[PDB]
């Protein structure tokens, strides 16, 4: 039986379900209050062929299909977006160059075309056949040809399902209600309890240093961004900071970083958090190893013993010792590292834990449990976080993570950011290094243009400059970064109230896009990779505006474009709206206001929201934020006319003088 | 606990296995007698470090590895042959193009250079991580090293155990003892009972020729083949002798074939047999669809429905319809086609079998089925078949049926060659179609020098003599096969009779051989690949002998050789013997003497034992067979010395006069 829990969101449990699955790993809590605010509709499946049984130790699941239906979903894909036909074994990894369920945020979760989505909540691994397989007592059963003497004999007749086995001797499913795709998207990512609303220091510009790197090669570092006059909020530091790595100690290395505390002021009283890797698997030399051992697992990750973080005994040694010797000196997050795969340096399915979970739980959770318990010391602070973790899963979307991988191909990174708006997870195509100057700035472009804004030099030791002969455009797009900090943040702030994916695909307001992504409401863009000179871009019906000249650009058409490497091509749809700070080498404090330049794009009147609050801690959670409304129309003679709606009575406001700018001459 | 069962076969069964497993779907009846006469040995695991549990709905086995133990095994691998730091999930499939376990006989056995191995008795997919997880309580446990500053860190550190995950809540384990490792595969093939014995006629050349070939079209082709002084036996008709293929009828094409029982009587009248084309899913136009179809699964595979062959139900209109309609006309066999994979072409795992049999246990076993019942209705009529079939398992070494694919890499069709050794089945390299007449001539040399001599030209309409700059040395192959026909066919007697694979690894009287096999006892074979004009061979102690000149070759060493085109590198043992017939171009008769030179190799006295019968009953299992010993020396002034060991009274004797020659002069 379906009970409708929220509007638009259904609950069925299928046999006796597990008692650990992602939902509990995650903590998960719904956010009842915006769910309640979305549209009551209809049940997706109100025509039957509906099929939940369990049988042979399994849960078999079948859902209906329609002819031309299109599927999305199924995870962090990097190859493919149109998943119907697709057979996948949904299994946490790191990618391994084929979209096969092998992957970092392998999420149990598909939409339609016809707007509606499905989540089975298991934390095991779950096979997937979306529409392959043919049942001789199908509705739609094709007719049988003789392949002997007919043309028309199809190795690929008409399958009229998503067929689903989860192992186990039942499980929870929810259905979730349009009426369009990203209606249903947004129901998952709010029963998820929305996106996590991040700093605005996370917004700004993030370096991670070579892994040899000592407090004094990163206060150089740090000089040089602000003497270049290059904007870093963040700098990210690798395994050597720890005194021992792989396996780790968990404690500041004493040569390379002899005196924590004044390091971390140091860098901060010159606006610069830190962020350190960590993997999770314990040194014999880490001050908590004797305490922690009875609490490990069976098998150990580059020889380190791999704690139960679902036992308070595992739990309590390990954060507690993050907590004192890391964050209480003022590091501002993590960065939690190899919590996927491979299967050759994870522990296999074989190995056993303490809490008697097993190790396929374990794995398709890892990365959750850790994002989890190292989030909670951060808002036990009042203090946001913001980091980086290469694994995840269902009941990941509020955390305050992005992942990033060893993977490199652009063209298919682009497509894992298409497929994280789908997955309910944030992924960033990162940049550690390239071959050319070219390739250098096209990775630097779309990177400024997704969740985090980060070159990676744990092995290459590049900086946003290392390439001469595109330096210029790399700063001005690094810049370009902070200036549209008001525009991500709004976003992201969607993502936490409304649970709207900040990065999406097309289409979620015919054929299979893989290289054009949505960021934010208003802009379409369209990457170019290196070797290119041109691109196609598909623009949807209604207007679109050149980001950069405000210019008509087209409308329901395909553009063949040459932007020129200085440009990546991105498009603002009619009556878009880019809020614009100044070009700040740091993100603005709490008790600062900032200027703003409204970019107003076409003529269609336009409406922003913009959100505003103190940027740092959970007060918002007490109602101290706001929305400003903007609002911006050409008038009768052509010239711009804007308004904002008035600062609310003791709330924070951070916004200073606002001009407004008619983009389109 | 470990129940020896046999000499150096033990037994241990843990919690409780399943009903249905691979020895029970393939029927397999152990040979007791061969079994009683191997060396009593000691149990291979002498020192503790096996551990069988059962846990969360699973068995956890382990076994423990020495340090430069080296594996092989795990079915039919492609790619690889040394399995230790593999991790594979065993499970039926077409080839994908890596070894991930997915294959067409994904065997659960591996052996061990310690001399012993393992057989895990269950139908289910099979977790294996053979030696890659490191375990905490490890009695070798590597001391962990620091990344950060230690150049002898390692991201393979040394693994002391086979890891194998079950998906059930018990299994039968069985472990054979050495002392070396092809003793530990004779017993597993005799548990399995023995290698089939095939008929002589199966050795001989099989032509498969074009979907859309009439009877006329074969008549012509036959005497084609005659005229043109090529060997035949068998004729392989391909899916158009059906009036309807995928899905089948399983009755003859009108058209095609309008007087069935005349044209099979035509070709064997003619010394030609025919072996058919079938996969087994079921055309609604078959004759026996109604009676069936209840008894089929709730998935079709290209529209056809699936048989449950655990049901008698299944069985009886299936296997009635092939004796009644093919069988009795004369019909000598069938290629049993598409029973492995790919994942989007057979049913899915969700599927459901009437019998409650898991649609993973069928997929696992639908080979051995359908292989098991098929020899029956031969059995039955006191007359052998030898034929094809694309998946087999564990259980299946008694089949009469070779593995081929849709796969064409040479490299790994020979790999695939040894592999098929170490996994109980048989393979054949086939030849199909070439860019050059040079690749052409290459594949028709090693797979004269396989289970089965065949040009499988479904699509290609290929023929011995298509590529005419090597039709001359195509010829010399083909006739050569005919004449080493008795060296074959008591190589496949030692097969049958003490479960001794007739093509095999090196090693099995340092580093991965990959491309170099033994074909019987006596014989090394190191294929040319096209676009090769040399290669390394390396040769084990001893002294080997070129097998065409007879001139000393080398001994426990590596050589470069260049053979010509004309040529493929086979070194003979010392005082290895090769009997041959004549170059006839259909297999003598039971009623047919035939001469034979003994060619001889090298200078230490040599022994042969050359098996002879009927070739085509199971009179052999009457006792009415005959091992011939014969024995080969060079006297005192270098001539050659040879005897034969007399006939056995009322026993068949096809051995006609009986020649020597010392091949190395
Ligand atoms: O050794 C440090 C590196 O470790 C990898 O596992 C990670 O993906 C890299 O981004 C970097 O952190
Ligand atoms: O359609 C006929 C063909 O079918 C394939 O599945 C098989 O591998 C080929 O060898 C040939 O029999």
């Amino acid at each position: 039986n379906w009970t409708e829990i929220y509007p638009g969101v259904w609950k069925a449990t299928v046999g006796k379900p597990e008692s650990y699955d992602l939902l509990k790993a995650a903590g998960a809590q719904p956010n009842k209050d915006a769910l309640s605010k979305t549209e009551k509709v209809s049940f997706p499946f109100a025509n039957g062929g509906v099929s939940l049984e369990v049988s042979g130790g399994k849960t078999y699941l079948r859902f209906p299909l329609q002819k031309e239906e299109q599927l999305y979903g199924f995870g962090l894909n990097f190859q493919t977006v149109h998943q119907r036909g697709k057979i996948l074994e949904l299994h946490v990894d790191h990618y391994g160059g084929k979209d096969s369920g092998r992957t970092h945020a392998p999420t149990p979760f598909y939409v339609s075309s016809n707007g509606y989505g499905v989540f089975i909540n298991s934390a095991r691994y779950i096979k997937v056949w979306a529409g392959t397989g043919v049942r001789k007592d199908s509705e739609n059963f094709p007719t049988p040809k003789d392949r002997n003497t007919d043309k028309t004999w199809s190795s690929r007749p008409y399958s009229d399902a998503v067929e689903i086995l989860v192992p186990a001797e039942g499980v929870e499913v929810y259905v979730f209600g349009g009426p369009k795709p990203i209606d249903a998207v947004k129901r998952y990512n709010l029963l998820n309890g929305g996106g996590y609303l991040p700093p605005r220091w996370g917004l700004g510009f993030t370096q991670r240093v070579m892994t040899r790197y000592t407090d004094k090669d990163v206060e150089k570092e740090v000089n040089d961004f602000k003497e270049k006059g290059y904007p870093l909020d963040f700098v990210g530091l690798e395994p050597g900071w720890q005194s021992k790595a792989y396996p780790g100690t968990f404690s500041w290395d004493k040569s390379r970083y002899p005196d924590p505390t004044s390091f971390v002021k140091k860098m901060k009283d010159q606006g610069i958090r830190l962020n350190l890797w960590i993997n999770p698997y314990i040194s014999p030399d880490a001050p908590f190893y004797k305490e922690i051992k009875p609490y490990t697992g069976s098998h150990t990750v580059w020889l380190g013993l791999v704690p139960d973080f679902t036992m308070a005994e595992a739990r309590k040694p390990f954060f507690n010792q993050l907590l004192k010797d890391q964050i209480e000196r003022g590091v501002s997050g993590y960065k939690i590292d190899e919590v996927d795969g491979y299967d050759y340096y994870l522990w296999p399915d074989a190995a056993k834990f303490p809490s008697g979970l097993s190790a396929e739980q374990m794995r398709q959770t890892y990365g959750l449990l850790v994002q989890r318990y190292s989030a909670e010391l951060y808002k036990q602070r009042n203090e946001r976080t913001f980091g980086l973790v290469r694994a995840s899963n269902g009941g990941g979307t509020s955390f305050p993570y992005v992942i990033y991988n060893d993977y490199y191909n652009h063209q298919d990174f682009i497509t894992a950011l298409i497929n994280s708006g789908f997955a309910g997870v944030l992924w960033t195509p990162e940049v550690r290094a390239s071959k050319s100057g070219e390739e250098w700035l096209r990775r630097f472009q779309s990177n400024v243009f997704s969740p985090m804004a980060m070159i990676n030099a744990w092995a290459s030791g590049t900086k946003p400059w290392s390439y001469p002969e595109v330096e210029a455009d790399v700063k001005k797009f690094a810049l370009l970064r902070m200036q549209m900090m008001p525009y991500w943040y709004s976003a992201f702030a969607r993502y936490h109230f409304e649970g709207m994916p900040p990065f999406r695909g097309m289409g979620l307001e015919s054929k299979e896009i893989k290289d054009q992504y949505m960021a934010g409401d208003d802009l379409l863009v369209a990457p170019m990779f290196a070797g290119e000179k041109s691109r196609k871009v598909v623009l949807p019906k209604g207007k679109w505006y050149d980001f950069y000249t405000g210019e008509y650009a087209g409308d329901g058409e395909v553009l063949d474009v040459t932007p020129g490497l200085d440009k990546i091509p991105v498009y603002v749809r009619d009556g878009g709206i880019v809020p614009m700070m100044p070009a700040l080498l740091n993100s603005p404090k709490s008790n600062q206001k900032v200027d703003l330049e409204i970019r107003y794009y076409g003529n269609k009147p336009g409406e922003f929201k913009l959100y505003d609050d103190d940027g740092e801690t959970f007060n918002y959670e007490k109602g101290d934020f706001s929305w400003r409304t903007i609002r911006v129309e050409k008038d009768k003679s052509g010239k711009v006319k804007g308004s904002i709606s008035a600062a609310v009575k003791g709330k924070v406001n951070t916004v200073g003088k606002v001009t407004f700018t008619a983009m389109t001459k």
